[PDB]
Parts: C-alpha cells; structure tokens; sequence
C-alpha cells in the first residue's frame, strides 16, 4: 500500500556517550563531569555512568537489534574511550579492543555499521585546557583523532559521519545552556559553528586520502527541519528566513555547496559577529563537501517576529531576529510538548531535491519518546506502542511521498533501538523499538519492534 | 413600569445541604466527608456542620422570608437525613419528623413549598460501594428515595424537582475536582451524565403513578446560558455548536424533548466514549419528559476554538472541542469574575418560547454574592445593598421583555433567601435577601428584602 525503494535501509540509531557506561573509559567528557559535579542537573540523578551498559552486553543487545529488524546501526565512538594522549592521538588499547569487539559483533548479526565520530561528547580537560571548540587546536587534535578511527576500523565500516547535529554543540555549549560549560555568549557560539564546520570538511578531506574502497563514504547529521512563517506579515517572512538561513544554511551550504550563505556571512558580518577565517580553510571546506547527508527530525519549527527591534540594546544572539511561535490549532503530542506536524519530511525530501543537487540521503533520526511505558506492559511483559507504530506510519508516508516525487532518499533509521540515556533527562522519556529495564539492564522488544522487522521484509506497510 | 403576569410567583431557593446543618444528620454525603477529611479545602475552614441553623431554627427562619416577600420557597430534602437503610428506602423518624415540620411551618407562613430531591448530595456510603452515579442500581435507589418523599409529603406538595443541576455534579466530580470524590475522568462523566438524565425521567414516572391531584407537577432545574461564539471564525462557531450541545441539550433535550441531541450522539460516538444504554432505558426517557422547566441563570458563557487540534493525542474531555472566552470591555462583576449580561435571560426565554413547546417554566435561581457585607451596615445593621436591588431590576427587565414576547415564564426565585454555606467558598461571598451572622446564627433582613415585599405587592417595579 506505501512502498519503498529497492535497498532501502532500515536501521537504528543511537551513540556512544548514551549507550556504553563509562566503564573503564580512560576520559571524562563534558557531560561525564558535569554529572560528576551536578548530579542535581540529571532526572532522579541517573547519569551516564551505566547507561544502557552497552560496554558490557553489546553482543546479546546487538542480537535483539537483529529480531528487531535493525539492518544498519548508527553510533558513535568516544573520543574519551579511544585516545590516550589528545595532543597525540596515541590509542587506549582496552578501548581500541572495545570498539573491534562491537564492529565484529555488529558484522556476525548481520548489522551493517554506520559510525559517527561526534556526538556532543568533547573531552573537558580540552575545554579546561584550551576552551574546546573554540581552538582552532582542538579543531586539528579531533581530526587526528579521526585519523585513528579511519586506520583501525576502515577495513570493515563503508559508512561514516563526522558529526551528530553540531548545531546542538554550539546552541547547548554556547547559547542556551543546555551543555557543561553552559556559556552564554553570541559571539563566541559564531566562531564555534564556524570551527566544527571547518572540523568536519577537515575530517572529509583526511577520509578521503586514507580511503581505500570506493563504497566508503563519509557524511554530516543535521536537523533540516523548515522555519515556518507565522504570516505572510512582512515582519514574519523576515524572521523566517533569518531562522532558516542561521538553523539550517550554517551547516548545510558548507557541507553540501562547499560555502557559507551569502545572506548570512552579511548579516553577522554587519553585526560585527562574524567568525576569523583564513582563504586556506575556506578553500578547504570548499574542496571537501560531504558524500551524503543524514536528516534527523522530530517535531516541526515555527517562527513569528521578535517582540522588541533588533536593534535594541542588548547581547547579541541569533534570535534578536525571531521568535518561537506557536500555531492555533497545531496537532500536538500533549505529554511531550510537540507539534505533530509529518509533511516537514516532504518538505525535507523536496529541498534536497530541487537545492542541493538531490545528494544520496537518508532520514538518520526519527522517533517519538513517552514517559511510564509500564503503563501499557501486557503481562506478557511487552510494550504495547502501538502510538510509536502510528507515529512512524504517518512520518513514512510522508517521505514516501518525497521519494515519489525524484528526492534521493536512502534510508530510515528510528530513534531509537534500545531505550538510551537522554542527556539531563535521562530516561524519563522512552523512544526505543526495545525497552530496558534499567535497574537490571533487561532488554525486552516492545510491538513496535516486531512491526519493524516486518516492514524491512516487506519494505512497506 | 415593569410589570408582571397575574399569578407570577416571587420566591427564593436554596438547598438541604447549604441551610440545615448536620444536626443528628445519619449519613455522611460527599460534602459532609470532604469536610471532615480535608477542612484545609474550605473557605475560613468554615463546612455544611451547622450551615445556617436551618435545622434548628426553621420556624423563625420561615418568618423572616415571609416578610422578605418569600411567596413559594424552593429548597431540598437531603437522602441522607430522610433514609436509614438505602438499599430499601427504609425511613429515619427523626429525619421525616424534620422535614414534616419545616414543610408544616412553610404552609403556615403562608410559603408556597417547592421541593426538589437532589442538590449535589449524593450519600458517600454509596460512592464508596457502587461508585455512585457511575451505578444504575445508585439510580433505582434514588427513585425507591424520591418514593418515599412523594409518599410522606405529596399530600401538600404541589411543585416538585427531579434534580437541580445534574451537569455541576458531571462537572465536579468527573471532571473539574470541584465536588468529592474529584474524579478526572471524561467517559465517566458522559457515563454519568446518561444515568442521571436517566434517574429523573425514572422519578417523573413514579411521581405521576402516585401523583393524586392534577396541580401536581414535577420539574428539573438546569442552566440553559447560551453559549456565545467569539467571533464568527468557522472555528469559533463549531466550538459554540459543541459547547452548547454539551452543556445545554444534554440534560434539556431529554428533559423535556424526550431524546437525546443527535449530533452529540454522533460526535461521542465517534470519539469512543458514548455512555451504555438500552432500549428500554430509551424509552422510558422518551414516555416521561418533566411537566416543567427551572432555570438558573448568573452570567453568559463564551466560548472560542481550543488552543490545539481536537485531534491531539491528550485524554478525551469535552474541553478540546471548546476554550472559554474573555470579552474585551465586558460588564464584570468584579469581586467575584463574573460578567454581567441581563440580555441573556431574554434569549432563554426565546429558546424555550420557540424550540421547547413553551413549557410552563420559572428562573429558579438568579442573584449576585458579594463579599464583607460588613462594609454596607447603616446604623440599625441593615445592609443597604443596592447592588442587589439594581442587580434584580437589570435582569427582571430583561426577562419581562420575553415574557412579552409571550414566553411562558411563570415565576422569578432570587438565590437566596437567607446567606447560605456556599459550598468550598461557604460564606466568603452573600447572596441571601437575609443576611446571616454565622457566629451566632442571627438573621436580619437586608434593605434588599424589604424591596423584594413590595416587588410583589405590585408585580413590577
């Protein structure tokens, strides 16, 4: 009734950082200490600490990731976990030996791996000693690191990322708090953006000389989510495209057209905001677009005028040009607080499509959390979500109706397989296809999952 | 100026509940438990216990509506005072000795009695067993009690009431947390609903099998307050179309039309959550609509679209089909929130005339509370409340217009005689002709009171 592309992949996604436990991992990263520090920032106080304690039962957790028809897994490696020496990029040889163990495994369940280098886990002693991302330092000491990556696990992974939403780096690091160090400063979020930007082409360019098939790729993780107007009011249009040019252009023009939007460099540039770059590294990220993009979306984005001008006085930060607007009338998913809004993913597949050059891509992010799944155990101790099988039905059917129309998608990953451990809030909200009992670390496979696994079969619903 | 139909009757209402006390009071109902189980729930800590005396000074009480100009008396007799045994409506002497002499005491005051059965007191004894109106066989044991009444005191009873507004108590104890057991639970409350609709054409069979006299005649009193759109927005009109098939024809369409609104039936149908029923519960609505019409009104009601679609994922109450509405430049009543709309009286009136064969109907409740009448004492003690008196001429001119229209209007009752316990507010806010001392239970009559005698002298003002 909704088919599919032949080869399609249907996979699952998750990270290090949120997965493995921090046994034995020789670094802290930021939110290791942060939750070493503020456990009061953390629900109930549940860190990451254990996590999912994928550390420890990789090989059974990868085998229900198998049942539940996960064909692709994305994750991460930890910087923290690899590397011994940062300035270096000598190896830690238990963490070295870890990821080959979960490489293997991932191959032995038949699961094709997708390994991302980043996923807001910068070590702190480089922010201690350096302030992280920031230093055009850091910047080469990652790319080193990427390097180690690329030499120890390139004969068996054909699919790489350099980074999960760097966007969400520089917003929670930088602007909003949501990140240790929690700084609040415009100007420095700017050069931040511009740095994992300049990171990321460097990283592609490193791959691309250190590869050794031609099926080995390397791609960026971004939220493509639309800035909806809320009028065609002149003021509103205006806000709108600021918010696009700032939350989507940053990243993908750089990653994909190899420049930064010209609208944009304007605006920062006459706030006098504007990033230090030099011609070379420009000329780099110009030479080293990425081979393929992945898209997470989860909830639609809806923007209106700010209250006061843009010109007051006050500290510069992007949203001096638009403000969150909320839609009378929106579908909403009342517990979470989100507007239910599918089409966003035809409108995805169509920009892609028609912008930028119709780039391979698939939808590396998608999925919907809820709290106090308990609630819907039958006795035989399996989930009922039959609201997480709906929620995926409308989202499929809509990028169905993307790849109808010409947009080269490639592949679904849900998020997520296994319930994970959500930053700060932990694992009050659930989204994975198979649920853990984090007390013991049971893993159980909730409807969802068997449902999964029939629509990798069939390749539709 | 403004004058009346001969025969109008001038009275005053009130309920058991709020006048008499618990004095030697057998059963507990909803109230008296919340009371004497969360005190903390209630204004000044101030419960229904010794209320306004009424149980121990009835006779003098009597007196001084008389000369308010008290013509008929609307008030109730609690299920929980007349009946010992509720499975079989076995009856408590002292309880029909009671109301015996308050019944008695009227007719020599020359008050006409206007007895209604039910005014939010459901026994708590019976929530505990049978979860109460959620119960057909609660409904069976509320006729075997409306039985009895009929039986002990029709003999010079001419005017009863089924129930005063069965929607306040869906509202407060299913949905809203106003009244104990405050359940939040909207197919219960449409449950609930259907029972009581259903309890009060089983009371009007059995009054007119018993009924002797052709005078006598049972009513129901319900709130008929039209439900004004915000604006003409498509979306504003649908939720005025559902919030008055709501909060209107539920309970007034079978009253009086012998059926339920269709096109409630169908949207609760769609939505899942249609209360049970059967055939012959059916038709028992349908052979046994109320000879008469009570209706309370105190101020309009305005509705607008709700924030977010009806179709969002939250629990099913009859609140996502309609947000009330703020009016800019409303006439507030401001000490208690309350907009002032005397042309609303006008457009029941209208309603009734058109839509509902002109039954016989009366306004059982109008009025306005006030808080620290303390501030209005003249010199002998009297509150000069001209606020009342402006209030009552406001909205006596408004309901004399659709009585000249020809509406069937046949009576005014001023809520309330004497300063009665308002429920969680108790005696914060005054409504009473009367006022009320509680401390010590002494009753003088306001300057309200004395106008309200010659209102009926004259039949107009």
């Amino acid at each position: 009734m909704v088919e599919f592309p032949e080869g399609f992949v249907w996979g699952a996604a998750t990270s290090g950082p949120q997965t493995e436990g921090n046994f034995h991992k020789q670094h802290q990263n930021v939110f290791d200490y942060w939750f070493a520090t503020e456990p009061e920032q953390f629900d109930a106080g549940v860190g990451p600490d254990t996590a999912s304690n994928f550390y420890n039962d990789y090989d059974h957790d990868l085998a229900l990731m198998a049942q539940a028809g996960v064909q692709g897994l994305r994750t991460s490696i930890q910087w923290t976990r690899l590397i011994d020496d940062f300035e270096t990029a000598s190896l830690n040889a238990d963490g070295v030996a870890f990821y080959n163990h979960v490489i293997d495994s991932m191959l032995a369940h038949h699961i094709t791996p997708y390994i991302n280098l980043h996923h807001f886990d910068l070590p702190v002693a480089l922010y201690d000693k350096y302030h992280g991302w920031e230093s055009k330092h850091v910047v080469e000491l990652f790319v080193k690191f990427a390097e180690q990556c690329f030499k120890l696990f390139g004969d068996r992974v054909d699919h790489w990322y350099t980074f999960n939403e760097p966007k969400v780096v520089v917003d929670g690091q930088y602007l909003y708090g949501w990140h240790y160090p929690q700084v609040i400063n415009g100007p420095k979020a700017v050069q931040v953006a511009y740095n994992m930007n300049l990171a990321s082409a460097k990283t592609v360019a490193r791959f691309h000389e250190l590869s050794v098939r031609p099926e080995q790729q390397i791609g960026i993780i971004l939220n493509l989510t639309p800035a909806y107007a809320a009028s065609d009011d002149p003021a509103d249009l205006a806000a709108a495209e600021f918010a696009e040019l700032w939350s989507n252009n940053l990243f993908l023009d750089p990653a994909v057209l190899g420049h930064f939007p010209e609208k944009l460099v304007e605006r920062l540039t006459m706030d006098g905001v504007l990033w230090d770059a030099t011609p070379t590294e420009l000329a780099i990220i110009a030479a080293n677009p990425v081979d393929s993009l992945g898209v997470n979306y989860y909830h639609p984005f809806r923007v209106q005028r700010p209250d006061i001008s843009p010109k007051s006085l006050q500290p510069w930060m992007p949203d001096i040009y638009f403000k969150e607007y909320d839609m009378p009338g929106r579908m909403m998913n009342v517990d979470r607080g989100w507007e239910i809004y599918p089409q966003a993913m035809t409108d995805i597949a169509r920009n892609i499509q028609k912008n930028y050059g119709n780039i391979p891509w698939m939808i590396s992010e998608n999925g919907m959390g809820v709290a106090g799944e308990e609630r819907f155990l039958d006795k035989q101790g399996v989930v009922q979500d039959d609201y997480r099988i709906d929620f995926m039905k409308e989202h499929l059917t809509a990028l169905a109706k993307g790849i109808a129309a010409g947009s080269n998608c490639q592949g679904y990953f849900v998020w997520s397989g296994i319930d994970c451990w959500s930053w700060n809030h932990a694992y009050h909200n659930r989204y994975g296809l198979i649920r853990n009992d984090i007390h013991t670390q049971t893993k159980t496979l909730k409807k969802s999952a068997k449902w999964f696994a029939e629509l990798g079969e069939r390749n539709g619903f």
